[PDB]
Formats: C-alpha cells, structure tokens, sequence
C-alpha cells in the first residue's frame, strides 16, 4: 500500500496538510468546510492502512483515492486521463473574491477561538489562488504564519507586530508561487530535457566545487521533486524534498561550504533554506574552457559518442564560472553551442569550423547587459513607481490587445526588477534581473495563455522559454492594433487606478507623445484631486 507509507513518512500533520492542499488547488471555487470533510475522510482511512497495509482498497494508488473523494466531465473519466483533467483544469486567475483581513482583534479572537481550522483556513485560501505553489514551502509559510499569531495575538500592539509581517508573508508567497510557477511550465510546456538544463545551470552556480556526477544526481532529484509537485503528486513531492534535503546535508563537503547553518535546522526551514542558499566561493585554477571545448581533437567524437553528457559538462563547466551570468543566457550560449557543434562536425575541417565559436558569445552576452545598465540608469533616475509607468507605457504600445488588468499587474512586476536588483553591484546584476523577469514575463505567458488576444505574445511565450526577455524586449509598439474608443485608498491602492487608467490612456491614442501623455495624466490627476476635495462627489464626478 502507498496512502500508508506517506502518512508514516509525512506524518499526520504534515500529510493532513498537504492532502488539503492538493483538494483546494484541483477544485478552486469548491468551499472550505466541504473539502475539510474530504481531508479528514482520507486521513481516516489513512490510519486505517497504517494499521492493516492489506485492509481493503488501501491497495490503490494515491490520484485514484484522492479523485474518488473529489468526485464525490473530468468525474466522468478515469486514471490517468483523468487526473491530467483536473491538473489541466487548474486556473491561474480564479474569479475569486479579493482577498482582506477582517481587523486584528477580529482575527486575533478566531485564532485563539479555533487555532486549526484557523491554519487550514490560511492553507485554503492561498492554496485556491496559487494552484501551482510549492506544496512543501507553503507550509513553511503555513508554520511562519502560525508563529506571527502566536506571538502578535499577545502583546501591547496587535497591528504593529502583526499586519508588518503578514505584509512581508504576502510579498515572500507572491514571489515563491510566481517562482514555482515557472518551474511548472519550464516542465509541462518545455519537458524534462529543458528543465534539466535548467536545474544543471542554476546549481552549477550555488555549488561550483561539487564535481559533475554530483550535481547530475542533485539535478535528477531536484527534476523528480519538482515533476511530482507540478503534477499534483504533492505528498510524494514532499517526502522526496525532504529525502534530497537530507541527502544533501550528509554530504556536505562535497557541495558547498554555505550549507551547514542550513543544515543545522528542522525539517521545513532547512528545505527552504537550502533552497535559498548563497553561492558558493568560485574555485581557484579551473582550467580554460577552449581546452576541451574549442581546442581538443576529441569534441566532434564526444558529442557524437554521447552529446548530452558533453554538452551537460559543458554547461556544468561555464555555469560553474559564471555566477555573473543570467541562466537564461547560460541556457542560450549552450544552445549556440550545441548548434555550431551540430554544422561544424558536418564540415570538411570541423576544427576550423567551431574554433571561433565564443566569438558568437559575445552578442549574446552583450545584449543583456546593456539593457541592464540602461534601465538601472532609469530606475534611480525615476524611483518605481514612475518607473513602473515607463514600463507600463513601453509593453502596452507592445501588445495593447492584452487586457488591462494583466498589463497593470505584470508591468508592475517588471518595475520591482528595479528595486529588487539595481541596488546590487554589476556582478550580481544580470542572473537577479533576467531570471527575475524570466518569471514575471511567464506570468503573463500564463495569464495569456487562459484567454489569448495577442499573436506577438503566442509566439515569444510557445517559440523558445530561453528567449523570451529578448522576443519582448525586441517588439516594436504595434502598428496593426486599432485604438481604442477612491479618495480614501491607500498609496498603493491610487497607485493602480492612477496606472489601470494610464493603460487606457495608452490604448486610446497609441500614437502618445510622453509630453501629450504627462498633459492628459496630469489633467485627469488634478480631475480626481479635485473631485475628491468635496461636496456631492458624485455630481463632480460628472465627467
């Protein structure tokens, strides 16, 4: 039986967790209380297994069960098909209220009133609304925001202890889910083989001193991990996390030097914080790349005799030098790579041939870091949220047929690229921005993808998930598109209106001179100022 050695493994808080989880992401708008039932059932029979592996149906495989008490058109099918129903069933952009915190005492009184259904009550709530986000990690969040209860719901102040860490929990979840998101489609829209390359650069980076082999094995863990959790096979997703995150720890020394605070702690915050982990210190006399990649005799036979294994040392080999280089660019000089091997090692003196090979990277490299400088010159030359408009601006004129609500939301996004990584030097600035826009710019991908509108954004999402920021960065305004036909809100709620109603300022006349666009801005700014001042609003408003 299988229920069984996950509920051991686990463990009964943990498994009753997770179960919710993966309930509450497959079916979004189905209510709280109803999917708790279906928990509890599961965990009853559970203990069951655990008591009899060979009781009656313990014998099934874990979808089977879970679908089962979901079911009670995807229902009308069965394992597998059925499964990948619900998993290509999930949405990314539920119409589900918006999500508030009722006020501190209020709260305050139902965490002390009912501390778990409290809990799962938290797990629900995101877990529906970021139904790719990383089952494991939202429990550290989970037991992260159980700790601001237990501490904030005692004390002088309530809303200056708790609401400040809420507001950071809310910021941390938004990025992991965004992250993890990604990952998902890095995986079921790219496949394994891309994910791999993935993996093998981003770790090659954490961990330069780890020998090839080791890292092959971590990237194969890692891959089986994330696959499981993408296909909603997050109790196994879990354990296999944790698995990996004591494999590591035991060997240690052959990985990375930074480990060992990590590895110190409890289940869950070492996961995570491993996860998180810095570089490791870049190793000392690493011989020259050219030697074995440009100048041996031997390239054209190894990437015959076994391209991937070569092309994985490669990558291995240039990543792990390279932790100033974005993984998308690593991704992309790898692919050029393995091209020019491919048309070389069909040529009369291949040798010849592939020789200037990094020349080709130059461009490629280039390309990303001047756009970087440039919009960090910008960034400190206009703060974020002017930033955020510029930005707004430049990607509505790119693709003015996707809807306001996602250009707002992912521009936005793209405007704490400033913030986030600017402050950085040089060095740390590319592999922080680009990947970083690697996962806003996949939001859009996905929000796009629900209900698409735009061709250009189609073929930059489908065409290549490396090459995405450049397929963005390189759109011109769009010439075909046809132009279109409160008071009391917190900064950052006026900061959206203010932008929502810039994008429509932008659809209308695409055509815009900034100085035409800073006059109807302006214009209407003073409109609502004005009209918030007083008397019956309303017939102000008229207009």
């Amino acid at each position: 039986s299988e229920v069984a050695h996950r509920f051991k493994d686990l463990g009964e808080e943990n498994f009753k967790a997770l179960v919710l989880i993966a309930f509450a992401q497959y079916l979004q708008q189905c209510p709280f209380e109803d999917h708790v039932k279906l928990v509890n059932e599961v965990t009853e029979f559970a203990k069951t297994c655990v008591a009899d592996e060979s009781a009656e149906n313990c014998d099934k495989s874990l979808h089977t069960l879970f679908g089962d008490k979901l079911c009670t058109d995807c229902c009308a099918k069965q394992e597998p098909e059925r499964n990948e129903c619900f998993l290509q069933h999930k949405d990314d952009n539920p119409n589900l209220p918006r999500l508030v915190r009722p006020e501190v005492d209020v709260m305050c009184t139902a965490f002390h009133d009912n501390e778990e259904t409290f809990l799962k009550k938290y797990l629900y709530e995101i877990a529906r609304r970021h139904p790719y986000f990383y089952a494991p990690e939202l429990l550290f969040f989970a037991k992260r925001y159980k700790a601001a209860f237990t501490e904030c719901c005692q004390a002088a102040d309530k809303a200056a202890c708790l609401l400040p860490k809420l507001d950071e929990l809310r910021d941390e979840g938004k990025a992991s889910s965004a992250k993890q998101r990604l990952k998902c489609a890095s995986l079921q829209k790219f496949g394994e083989r891309a994910f791999k390359a993935w993996a093998v650069a981003r770790l090659s980076q954490r961990f330069p001193k780890a020998e090839f082999a080791e890292v092959s094995k971590l990237v194969t863990d890692l891959t089986k991990v994330h696959t499981e959790c993408c296909h909603g096979d997050l109790l196994e997703c879990a354990d296999d996390r944790a698995d990996l995150a004591k494999y590591i720890c035991e060997n240690q020394d052959s990985i990375s030097s930074k480990l060992k605070e990590c590895c110190e702690k409890p289940l869950l915050e070492k996961s995570h914080c491993i996860a998180e982990v810095e570089n490791d210190e870049m190793p000392a006399d690493l011989p020259s790349l050219a030697a074995d990649f440009v100048e041996s005799k031997d390239v054209c036979k190894n990437y015959a005799e076994a391209k991937d294994v070569f092309l994985g040392m490669f990558l291995y080999e240039y990543a792990r030098r390279h932790p100033d280089y974005s993984v998308v660019l690593l991704l992309r000089l790898a692919k050029t790579y393995e091209t020019t091997l491919e048309k070389c090692c069909a040529a009369a003196d291949p040798h010849e041939c592939y020789a200037k090979v990094f020349d080709e990277f130059k461009p490629l490299v280039e390309e990303p870091q001047n756009l970087i400088k440039q919009n960090c010159e910008l960034f400190e030359q206009l703060g974020e949220y002017k930033f955020q408009n510029a930005l707004l601006v430049r990607y509505t004129k790119k693709v003015p047929q996707v809807s306001t609500p996602t250009l707002v939301e992912v521009s936005r996004n793209l405007g704490k690229v400033g913030s986030k990584c600017c402050k950085h030097p040089e060095a740390k600035r590319m592999p922080c921005a680009e990947d970083y826009l690697s996962v806003v710019l996949n939001q859009l991908c996905v929000l796009h993808e629900k209900t698409p509108v735009s061709d250009r954004v189609t073929k930059c999402c489908t065409e290549s998930l490396v090459n995405r920021r450049p397929c963005f960065s390189a759109l011109e305004v769009d010439e075909t598109y046809v132009p279109k036909e409160i008071c009391t809100l917190s900064e950052k709620e006026r900061q959206i209106k203010k932008q929502t109603a810039l994008v429509e300022l932008v659809k209308h006349k695409p055509k815009a001179t900034k100085e035409q666009l800073k006059a109807v801005m302006d214009d209407f700014a003073a409109f609502v100022e004005k009209c918030c001042k007083a008397d019956d609003k309303e017939t102000c408003f008229a207009e």
